[PDB]
């Protein structure tokens, strides 16, 4: 029925006003590629634009763009009516006026920088009141067409004339400020976005119907994640996008309240809440209002926590009041919040990956203007501990050293600059690499879960234990259908074993960026580090996290550091078996089958390694990682060499046949030591740019072997007999 | 367009009124070592100087003087209209008055200590209403010229005789205290100075450019370091070098 309805949802194309559409849908409408369509929306209102070929975007669904989303007062998840308009349009003479609000320290002849070079080779619709956003000029303003030909009757043609004012027009509040945020000023949060929209626009959107089916509505949302992740943007995005009237409540400002009176102002706002048809509570800082009770000194705090347990408590299905909190330090909440019926959704923001970070330097430059050379993805490759704040940080120092190299050519001496020279000024990658040059990463320390880069390709031989290990983790996750016919439950544990070098950690890592999932790596002496602070609950957030990251890897690399914490499992007679690895085995058997959790173990130390991380059901596949033989040193080489110049005339196999007992750090360290003795002919040929065979010789010469004959023994030794170790 | 605007920032001669300019500048400009330079500022006022010989100093800078640059009423990274002076100047009669805010508790006749052994062997340039700083004797007073023949006309010579009053006149709120605290008082902290300017008098010195551009300033700068290093003196020397209101909590 009407084959006219649209589905709102927000667009991925950043650029102005242009809808996409799915690949049945321009057919189905007989409209092409570049044609051009009416949109009609509620209040009597219209909107035109010009579709957008796309197939892998939905079945049914629309792309609506956040510039003329407000044109049609519409919001998110709203249904549109669409019409083609197979009308030739031209425009004559379009009385355009900016908005005093925006505009303000903006002067001269704003034509030239803003709307002539955003006009021509576009050809886009403009309709009777439309509210279009321009960017430039590190600034961004949204204009007004307020006087045209009988609407729409209008495209951009290079025969349309225009004309300055100078008096914009104030804005009113029939329609919602551009400048806000919205959901596109998120970037690198897509999961979560999809988890906060999925569990609260439904019940806000639709009031009458969550009433009217009497469910439970999720009302204790919980962001948290490191500091700076934008938790507090991301609920003032979710309040912008929803007609959900937003209350704030900031920790801090309530606690800096006399005793007797920030209660006042809870009880307040939560009336207010309630009040005011469909509403969101964001608490901003939750731990400052509600720390542990058991770790508090004043009975105010106490009796502050109190009253929010008793607000929380207090919330009924008919109020249709959603609370939100957002906290960098979770374990600092009091338990008693995160129970069900006051916060039992937890929603974490974690620190964006290369992708994600890339997005949001997209999304903090879009205002700049970027010189040429500029490369956003080598600015995100090249920053790992960064977040949010710090790249918006990285962005703002480059806007400000791009300035003060131009303190000459704009006039100090002027109060307010023009655009004209402003739009001159560009931002270089030098001044982005400058930027980049001094600046702290706030989460430097924090752990990283995110998919590895490292590939097979780096990886030389080892297709044996290449093969077992994608049978052992991606089958599960790929095919369970046959596990489940066949009746065996897979083994959810993997312990490396061999001599030092030899691979054990990029495979770990190449396994996971095969599955595409999640890895986190954890290391002996991070553990030993992390628990000398007498912390049991860390190495169970490690599970944690693991856990929502499924599908998901977790490596425990150097388990010979913790194995060497008490000397062995022989040593001078003592266990070896202290502090994590119990809880780690604890862990390991408290882990839910089904989920995709898998854990690999690597240690160069068999002999030391405690017998009870070998038992069935923790870690029982062993898989032995030897030393590489003749082609598998060819392999290594290869895969070491791609990033260099490699002269022709270098013989790889020579030199895998020059080496015998040489594992893979051992032909990694030939290798730079080769192309260091390069770098030497350079620099003193400077006072050619490829690494010849001369300098492998020379390299192969002083070339050391880090693994004894008699330790590859004793490695082979244990190779053969490493299950029975247990028992005696 | 006007090749005569000179960005204005600190020297590093310590010395008096000296400016400094860079190696195509005194070229661009014909003026030689010795020579006579005039500085005009804002407020419609004027400074006598002379000039010094540098190379490696900037591409296009001048370097400013803490004693001449209240003369000028002019601060940090401010815009100066420099001119040559190749005008012949003598002396004659220099009516000159110290200002009784830091010459108290000083006695006898303090031209003999003070000005004697600071005027010959130096020849330099006197305009009205100059204060410029003198230190010795445990102690630093700046002075100021009142009456004189018309400015300027006069450079430092020893055919020049002088005349105390006995009544140093009263300091007025027109001119800052060459006493307070400056850049030219913080030694051992050029690179952390050099990151506080570039944190901090940008935005301060143009609050409409940067309200006009709607970029983020940084505005939780927080020093730290061992007791007794200097951070009161950093700050309150920031508060000084620019036109900016001061709250102390
Ligand atoms: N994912 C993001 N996408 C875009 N901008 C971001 C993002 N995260 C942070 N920012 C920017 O960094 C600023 C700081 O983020 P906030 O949300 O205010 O910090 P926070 O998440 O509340 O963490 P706190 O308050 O320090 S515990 C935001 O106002 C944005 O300008
Ligand atoms: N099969 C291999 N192919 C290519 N490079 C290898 C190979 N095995 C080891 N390497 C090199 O050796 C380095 C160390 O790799 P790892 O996986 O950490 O070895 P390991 O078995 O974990 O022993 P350690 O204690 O970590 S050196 C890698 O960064 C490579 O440069
Ligand atoms: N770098 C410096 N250059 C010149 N004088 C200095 C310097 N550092 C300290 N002084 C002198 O030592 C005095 C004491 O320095 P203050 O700035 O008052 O101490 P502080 O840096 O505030 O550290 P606190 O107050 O003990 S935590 C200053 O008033 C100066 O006279
Ligand atoms: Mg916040
Ligand atoms: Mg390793
Ligand atoms: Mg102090």
């Amino acid at each position: 029925n009407r084959p006219n309805r649209l589905i709102v949802d927000e667009a991925i194309n950043e650029d102005n006003s242009v809808v996409s559409l799915s690949q049945p849908k321009m057919d189905e409408l007989q409209l092409f590629r570049g044609d051009t369509v009416l949109l009609k929306g509620k209040k009597r209102r219209e909107a035109v634009c010009i579709v957008l070929s796309d197939d892998t975007c939905s079945d049914e669904k629309i792309r609506m763009n956040r510039v003329v989303r407000n044109n049609l007062r519409v919001r998110l998840g709203d249904v549109i009516s669409i019409q083609p308009c197979p009308d030739v349009k031209y425009g004559k003479r379009i009385h355009v006026l900016p908005i005093d609000d925006t505009v303000e320290g903006i002067t001269g002849n704003l034509f030239e920088v803003y709307l002539k070079p955003y006009f021509l080779e576009a050809y886009r619709p403009i309709r009777k009141g439309d509210i279009f956003l321009v960017r430039g000029g590190m600034r961004a303003v949204e204009f007004k067409v307020v006087e045209t030909d009988p609407s729409p009757y209008c495209i951009v043609a290079p025969d349309t004339v225009i004309h300055c004012e100078g008096e914009p027009i104030k804005r009113e509040d029939e329609e919602e400020s551009l400048n806000e945020v919205g959901y596109d000023d998120i970037g690198g949060c897509r999961k979560q976005l999809a988890q906060i929209k999925e569990m609260v626009e439904l019940p806000l959107r639709h009031p009458a119907l969550f009433k009217a089916i009497g469910v439970k509505p999720p009302r204790g949302i919980l962001l948290y994640g490191p500091p700076g992740t934008g938790k507090t943007l991301i609920a003032r995005a979710v309040a912008n996008e929803t007609g959900a009237f937003f209350f704030l409540i900031n920790g801090p400002e309530i606690m800096s309240k006399l005793a007797g009176e920030s209660e006042s102002n809870l009880r307040k706002a939560f009336e207010e809440a309630e009040k005011n048809a469909p509403a969101i509570i964001f608490i901003d800082e939750l731990d400052a209002i509600a720390p542990k009770r058991e770790k508090t000194h004043g009975e105010v705090e106490r009796r502050i926590v109190s009253q929010l347990l008793t607000l929380m408590d207090g919330l009924k299905q008919r109020a249709h009041v959603i609370v939100m909190a957002a906290t960098n330090r979770p374990n600092s909440i009091d338990p008693a919040l995160r129970r069900f019926g006051r916060f039992d959704r937890e929603v974490d923001i974690g620190i964006p990956d290369a992708t994600g970070r890339l997005e949001i330097l997209q999304i903090h430059t879009k205002n700049m203007k970027l010189a040429d050379d500029v490369d956003l993805e080598q600015v995100a490759n090249e920053t790992h501990g960064h977040v949010g704040a710090d790249l918006a940080a990285l962005c703002s120092e480059a806007a400000l050293q791009a300035i003060r190299k131009k303190m000459d050519l704009i006039d100090l001496e002027d109060e307010t600059i023009d655009a004209e020279v402003m739009n001159s000024l560009a931002v270089t990658m030098d001044d982005f690499r400058w930027a980049l040059s001094q600046s702290n990463p706030s989460a430097l320390r924090e752990t990283v879960v995110d998919v590895p880069q490292v590939t097979w390709e780096d990886i030389g031989g080892l297709e044996d234990v290449k093969r077992e290990l994608q049978e052992l983790v991606q089958y599960p996750v790929e095919h369970p259908d046959k596990f489940l016919k066949f009746g065996m439950t897979p083994s959810k544990g993997v312990l490396f074993y061999g001599p030092p070098g030899c691979g054990k950690t990029l495979l770990a890592k190449a396994i996971a960026n095969e599955c595409q999932a999640n890895f986190i790596s954890i290391k002996g002496p991070e553990l030993l580090t992390m628990w000398f602070g007498e912390s049991e609950a860390n190495v169970r957030e490690i599970f944690d996290k693991a856990r929502q990251a499924a599908p998901c890897v977790l490596f425990f690399d150097e388990l010979d550091s913790i194995a060497k914490a008490r000397g062995g499992n022989i040593g001078d007679g003592g266990g070896a078996a202290d502090r994590v690895i119990n809880q780690i085995l604890t862990e390991m058997d408290g882990m839910s089958t089904k989920k995709n959790v898998f854990i690999i173990g690597a240690t160069n130390r068999p002999d030391i390694i405690d017998p009870a991380i070998l038992r069935p059901g923790r870690l029982d596949q062993l898989i032995y990682i030897p030393l590489p033989d003749e082609k598998s040193r060819v392999a290594i080489l290869k895969a070491n060499l791609r990033k260099s110049p490699v002269a022709k005339d270098v013989d790889l196999e020579f030199l895998a046949k020059m080496t015998n007992g040489f594992s893979g750090a051992d032909l990694t360290e030939i290798c730079q030591r080769a192309c260091k003795l390069a770098i030497r002919e350079s620099i003193e040929s400077e006072i050619v740019p490829e690494i010849r065979r001369d300098h492998f010789e020379e390299a192969m010469r002083f070339a050391r072997r880090s693994v004894s004959d008699n330790d590859i023994r004793k490695y082979e030794m244990f190779a053969q007999t490493l299950q029975q170790s247990r028992g005696f």
